């Protein structure tokens, strides 16, 4: 009766875009030009970032479908031509080539093909040839189901030349998982200046059935995030571990026989666990996110193995801890029958393997010999505070974006995580500090996609204050703050860091100084004077139904509702549920069966000890 | 008016015995003599097995408290005098010595002491001395919080002599975990005939912080069940594994320098996992149970590590799978920096290590050298069907007992597991077979102890049809079949293997041929003619509350309540839950607000697609 929250967000603060079941995947956001590029099957879209509903299917698209030759070879004798032999876009990157243009790569019917196109989704002139395009190693997956990553890097490579860094698995029939860098071309004079870079082929010490979840350029390096079969666990069982790997941007490879291989490739296990004498590990990373303005923090989701009892967690990682693992001890298995042990630093050659050098071919061979035999660091990368930001049983958390909020006049700084689930929901998790410790609270759960439709991509725009979600059927823009629309109660309003309750107008608003807010729940009872007792009348003998929410908000549905009654000649007491007098509803409601005289009076409803709503009941003689 | 199940069982089918916070622990059940012996702090009781409330505190007890010097020395070491420095009974075993006597061992103020007493809880005459009795060191723990085990064996030991086998800690401050056999005495002539047997002292390959949960004499062996730090896991992290260890009762030890050590000690990991490409392990065994008349099956509880996300499982084991591990390949860590690998059979000496022999000192030294370096088998003992009988998230399962109901027709059988939790509850799980596949069903949950009072011991008397639970505050006898008391509905009655529904009396009775029963849920409409049916009226469109149970039984809250509405103008349709019209009640009810003309009709309540109760709604 009192509180009603409109469902969200699959019913304005929500904008949809769809041209059919085109398997939308791969985001590239250009805030300065109000553009959200979205890849799809045989297509790339340029959506209006401010309001993706204002984009038109026929206008804001560029068709990139395979040739009849590539479709023929892909079908062969037997293969699905319906989606598997289409051109699934997997890479969309900003690329400098006589101005700001887009580098695009697609699966192209199991024949990865890359392109360079204008920002307005037009081809370059037919006479315009871009050096390196269509040549070399496949730059994106052969398979639409492959989990790959890529990042186009303008600065820091050998000779100041641009290059694409990428991790991919190519065909699943063959076993060629690789982290590679494209050939270094001078795009002006067309000369190939340096050969490509790649992990040693078929070396399971470098990659063992990886699934890539992200890649970033930071400082003088490029970092890759993936999960893989844990080689160092084989003597104890089968496990999938999470990895961050690192290469120097200026890596040129070693001497003649190994010049095509990385000379600086290292990787480390990522630690996401609940701390104790027996740490509980979430071993399988699902996605990683970096704030565009912060190159020092990485936020990632991890799950247990999805067989058996399931749990998910969110952990955060500081670049100094990542690099600490790469500056620390190496791991080593001396023989195939040996334990995995740390290497004495006195055994490490000089210069230290993994450090950057302008001329890696000049490094002593002992350095290259060592790094090719010790790609794995001994240290597992420390997660901040040694515990998950957030963890949850029986949920698979996948994509995530992270926002930042500062209230400098009250000295409160919050992170807000938006984390997708395999069921199509978004978790709204706020992080805050209290007495030197980090805490989190699940602020909200809303629906972004039906259960049968997985969330394939998620990104975030600080400029538009919107979250973008891609599924197989549409793209969905969701405002990260819906204070006025979503929260009609002080109770819900003050828990959201974007919001604040205005007791004057009795409504939830975007936060500003002077509004009620308690993200950390450190002033419980702040909403007491904002609970407006609703007076109601009822005749003698008829059934009355008291309820705060029409439907209890999802994040609150598993908390305790306790009702109290205060009438004349009766002290205030808790309402015990009897079969034919007091009934509870799964929404925290109170039903009065056979109302008599003494049933009238004050009724208070508390949720985990905090006052939720109040009623004034009057009963006549009928 | 509604189905009502009264609470159970903390309040004629439940009997209590208590003489104070005496820390009741250690059961020994003598069904032939209607006795349940219970150890306690400084006390041992003999309870009437048929009805433990008949027992009298002052009459059915023998005080066994430490000497004043024992208590003095116990607090000299820095222990707490109130509880730690008392004599906690930890072993009660039947023992032949001029008749049927009892072997008793207690912690005795961190100075383990053992005794031999009569079955009626009286001391033997002081003139009568029992050879070997006196010091309990190696026989029961120093610490009341220790998890130890022991079994007294009359037959199969060297020279036909009796012996106590035990796993415990041999030192109160220093760590000396040991699996141990007492000195072989001839109790008639009083001579010490053979020395004790023990695992090599301080050898982490044999025991590494073990917590023992049971021990049994089976065939020519004694088996020990325990969990311990997983030594073969150290290169990958920290873990606790579950083990079964085995010694030959034959065992006399090797030659002169190692004569005191087992020559036949082997152990193997125990596998309790959900089967898949990535098995999910429950690694920490909590208790093990064997049926008195069956030496081929063992039933155990396993938990994940209690830090982090928690689950518990019940797995069963066949003796042949246990011995298959001991007959299989050995595990080996060649050097301290080596992987753990299986040993080529051609490298194993003869006679095969771990096999029994009348004269183990005669075994070639190479056999003894091998078995002392390779105590751990490569194979992990297969659990039956490769999956838990039953597993549950968010609960810690501890003690368990298992009953067998024999069906005459077609040689079938039900197993009923009674499994305690740390919260004081007993899970009642029936296991049944169908097309050669194993199934289980959680039939009931009831309360045997308050949450803050953990369950310390649990046993089962098939003769009396009762289980017995020991807590710090009391002993509780609970009938395993409470058909008439617990179930007042056909729905609940037919699912319990002990019970059957009688339509003539409209009640639940102990099962006999003719009553309705559907443990396997193969005739879902069996209770349709016996469901709760009633008619209700709603005036002026007031809010109406339909319901079947007073309180939904705990095991039924997991299923989905669905209401169907039959009208002459709307047909039979499932009532869609809409916030402005239809609300759910935590006890399976249906709340119709703003009743109208079209709301009238028949309302059937189904629990997971089985009819629970039906309504006839008319509106005026
Ligand atoms: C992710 O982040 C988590 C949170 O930050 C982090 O949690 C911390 O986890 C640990 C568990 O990993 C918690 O517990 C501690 O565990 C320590 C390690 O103990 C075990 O490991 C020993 C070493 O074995 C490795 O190293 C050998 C030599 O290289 C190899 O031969 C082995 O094969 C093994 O190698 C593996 O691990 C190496 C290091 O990771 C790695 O290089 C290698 O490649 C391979 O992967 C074992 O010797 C030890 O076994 C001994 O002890 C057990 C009893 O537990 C016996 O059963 C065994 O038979 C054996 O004798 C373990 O298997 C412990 O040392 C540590 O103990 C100290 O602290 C506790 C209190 O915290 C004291 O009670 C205890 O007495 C110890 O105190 C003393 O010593 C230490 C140093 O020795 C000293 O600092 C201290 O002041 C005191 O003097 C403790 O139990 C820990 O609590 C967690 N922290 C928090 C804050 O929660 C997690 O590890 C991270 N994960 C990863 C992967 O990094
Ligand atoms: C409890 O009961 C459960 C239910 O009954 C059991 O479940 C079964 O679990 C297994 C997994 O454990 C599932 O199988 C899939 O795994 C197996 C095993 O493969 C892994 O192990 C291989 C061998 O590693 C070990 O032996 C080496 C040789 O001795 C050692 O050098 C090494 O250090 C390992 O040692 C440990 O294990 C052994 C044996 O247990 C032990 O003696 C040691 O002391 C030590 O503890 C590895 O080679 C594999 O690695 C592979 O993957 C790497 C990438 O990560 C590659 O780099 C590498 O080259 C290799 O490819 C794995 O780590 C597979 O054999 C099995 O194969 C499928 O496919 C083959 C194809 O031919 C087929 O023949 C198989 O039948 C199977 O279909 C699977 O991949 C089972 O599915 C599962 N069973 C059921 C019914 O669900 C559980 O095992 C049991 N637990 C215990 C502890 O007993
Ligand atoms: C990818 O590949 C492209 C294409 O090759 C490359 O771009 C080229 O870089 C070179 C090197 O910087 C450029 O060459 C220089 O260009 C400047 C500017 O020239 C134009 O503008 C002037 C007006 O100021 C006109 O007069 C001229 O005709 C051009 O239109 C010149 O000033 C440079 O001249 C010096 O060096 C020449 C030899 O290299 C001499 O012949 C000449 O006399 C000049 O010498 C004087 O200056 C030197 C220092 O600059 C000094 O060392 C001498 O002693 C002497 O004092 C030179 O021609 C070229 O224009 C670029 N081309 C394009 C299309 O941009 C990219 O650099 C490459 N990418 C990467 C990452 O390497
Ligand atoms: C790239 O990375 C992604 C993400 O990490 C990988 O995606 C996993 O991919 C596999 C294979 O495609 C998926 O597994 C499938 O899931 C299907 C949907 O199953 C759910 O829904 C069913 C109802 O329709 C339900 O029955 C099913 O239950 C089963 O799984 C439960 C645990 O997941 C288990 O408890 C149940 O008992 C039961 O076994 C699921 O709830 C299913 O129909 C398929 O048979 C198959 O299982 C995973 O869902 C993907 N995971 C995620 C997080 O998206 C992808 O494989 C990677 N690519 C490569 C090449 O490796
Ligand atoms: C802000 O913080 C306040 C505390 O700092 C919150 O108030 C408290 O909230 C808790 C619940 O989180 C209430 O909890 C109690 O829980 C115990 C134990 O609970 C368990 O056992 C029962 C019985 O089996 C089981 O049913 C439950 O599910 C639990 O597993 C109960 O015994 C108590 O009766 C009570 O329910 C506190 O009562 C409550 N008040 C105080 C003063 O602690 C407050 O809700 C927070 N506000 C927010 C988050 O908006
Ligand atoms: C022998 O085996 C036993 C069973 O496996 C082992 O038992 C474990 O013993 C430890 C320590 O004695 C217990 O840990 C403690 O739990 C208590 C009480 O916990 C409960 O109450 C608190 C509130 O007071 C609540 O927060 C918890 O959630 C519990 O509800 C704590 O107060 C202690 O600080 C400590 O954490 C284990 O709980 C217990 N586990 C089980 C399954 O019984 C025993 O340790 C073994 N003996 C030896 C010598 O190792
Ligand atoms: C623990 O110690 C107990 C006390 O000694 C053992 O019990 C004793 O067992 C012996 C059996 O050897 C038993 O003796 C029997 O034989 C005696 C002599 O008999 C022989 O002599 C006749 C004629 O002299 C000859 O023809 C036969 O071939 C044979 O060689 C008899 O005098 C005696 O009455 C009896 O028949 C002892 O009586 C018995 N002692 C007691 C107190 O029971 C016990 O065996 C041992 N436990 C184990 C497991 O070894
Ligand atoms: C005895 O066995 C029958 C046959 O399985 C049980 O009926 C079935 O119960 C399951 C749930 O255990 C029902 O499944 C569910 O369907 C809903 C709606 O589609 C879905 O949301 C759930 O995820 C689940 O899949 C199933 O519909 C139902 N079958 C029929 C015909 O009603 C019955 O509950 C068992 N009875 C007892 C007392 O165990
Ligand atoms: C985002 O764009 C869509 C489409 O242009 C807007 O939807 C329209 O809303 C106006 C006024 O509310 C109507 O007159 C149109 O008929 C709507 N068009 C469609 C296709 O529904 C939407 O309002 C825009 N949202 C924002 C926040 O500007
Ligand atoms: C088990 O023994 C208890 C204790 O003797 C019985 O409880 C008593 O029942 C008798 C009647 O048989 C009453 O006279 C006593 O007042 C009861 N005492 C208590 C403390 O309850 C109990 O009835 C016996 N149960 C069975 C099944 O024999
Ligand atoms: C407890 O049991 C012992 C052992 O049977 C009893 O002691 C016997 O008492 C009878 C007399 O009734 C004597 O003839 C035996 O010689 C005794 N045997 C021993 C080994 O002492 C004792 O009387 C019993 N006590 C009670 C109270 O029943
Ligand atoms: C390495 O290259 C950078 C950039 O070209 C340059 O500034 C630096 O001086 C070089 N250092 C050496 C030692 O060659
Ligand atoms: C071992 O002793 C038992 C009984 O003591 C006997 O039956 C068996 O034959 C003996 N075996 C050998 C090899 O002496």
């Amino acid at each position: 009766n009192l509180y009603y929250e409109p469902p969200c967000c699959t019913g304005e603060h929500v904008q949809d875009f769809s041209c059919g079941p085109l398997h939308y995947k791969t985001f590239y956001m250009d805030e300065r030009n109000n553009a959200l590029y979205v890849g799809a099957m045989d297509r790339i879209f340029r959506l209006n970032l401010r309001n993706i509903s204002q984009s038109i299917c026929e206008r804001d698209v560029l068709i990139l479908e395979p040739t009849g030759s590539d479709i023929l070879n892909c079908v062969s004798k037997g293969k699905r031509e319906k989606v598997e032999c289409r051109n699934h876009i997997r890479v969309i990157q900003p690329m400098n080539f006589n101005g700001q243009k887009l580098y695009v790569c697609g699966t192209n019917a199991h024949n990865p093909k890359d392109y360079v196109i204008n920002a307005n989704l037009t081809h370059l002139p037919r006479s315009q040839y871009v050096p390196g395009i269509g040549l070399g190693i496949g730059k994106c997956p052969y398979d639409p189901a492959d989990n790959s990553t890529a990042v186009y890097v303008e600065n820091g490579n050998p000779f100041g030349l641009p290059a694409l860094y990428a991790g991919t698995n190519a065909e699943f029939t063959k076993a060629d998982s690789v982290i590679f860098r494209s050939d270094l071309y001078n795009l002006t004079n067309g000369r190939k200046e340096a050969n490509f870079k790649r992990t040693v082929k078929y070396d399971s010490k470098l990659l063992d059935k990886p699934n890539f979840v992200g890649s970033f350029e930071i400082g003088e390096f490029v970092y890759f995030f993936f999960r893989e079969h844990a080689v160092e666990y084989i003597n104890c069982g089968k496990a999938v571990y999470s990895r961050v790997a690192r290469v120097c941007k200026n890596d040129r490879g070693g001497k003649y026989m190994i010049s095509q291989n990385w000379a600086t490739y290292l990787k480390a296990r990522m630690n996401c666990s609940i701390s104790s004498e027996f740490p509980f590990y979430f071993n399988e990373i699902q996605s990683v996110y970096k704030m565009p303005t912060d190159d020092t923090k990485f936020y990632a989701t991890f799950t247990t193995n999805t067989n058996g009892l399931i749990g998910s967690a969110v952990c955060s990682y500081d670049i100094r801890d990542i690099n600490a693992a790469f500056d620390g001890k190496f791991k080593e298995q001396a023989t195939s029958n040996s334990a995995w042990l740390p290497v004495l630093n006195s055994k490490v050659p000089e210069p230290r393997p993994g450090t950057c050098h302008n001329d890696t071919a000049t490094l002593p061979d002992s350095v290259l010999n060592f790094i090719r035999k010790h790609p794995l660091m001994d240290k597992a990368v420390d997660h901040e505070f040694g515990n998950p930001v957030f963890f949850k049983r029986d949920v698979i958390l996948t994509k995530l974006v992270v926002d930042k909020i500062r209230i400098d006049k009250l000295n409160q700084e919050f992170l807000v995580y938006f984390v997708a689930t395999t069921s199509g929901h978004i978790y709204k998790i706020v992080q805050f500090m209290h007495y030197g410790q980090r805490h989190s609270n699940l602020v909200d759960i809303f629906e972004a996609s039906p259960h049968s439709e997985p969330i394939r991509e998620m990104t975030l725009s600080h400029k538009t204050g919107s979250l973008y979600v891609a599924t197989d059927h549409q793209v969905k823009q969701i405002d990260i703050a819906m204070c006025a629309r979503r929260y009609d109660s002080c109770f819900r309003c003050v828990s959201d860091p974007y919001c604040g309750w205005d007791k004057d107008v009795n409504a939830c608003r975007p936060y500003q100084l002077g509004l009620l807010q308690d993200v950390a729940n450190e002033t419980s009872g702040i909403c007491d004077t904002s609970v407006l007792r609703k007076k109601v009348t009822s005749s003698y003998g008829q059934t009355l139904h008291l309820s705060c929410f029409v439907k209890m908000p999802e994040v609150l549905r598993k908390k305790q509702t306790r009702w109290y009654h205060h009438s004349t000649e009766k002290g205030r007491y808790e309402v015990r549920y009897t079969p034919t007098k007091y009934i509870d509803t799964n929404e925290g409601g109170l039903v009065l069966l056979a109302v008599n005289e003494g049933d009238g009076g004050r009724y208070d409803s508390y949720l985990d000890g905090t006052l939720l709503c109040s009623y004034g009941v009057t009963v006549d003689a009928h």
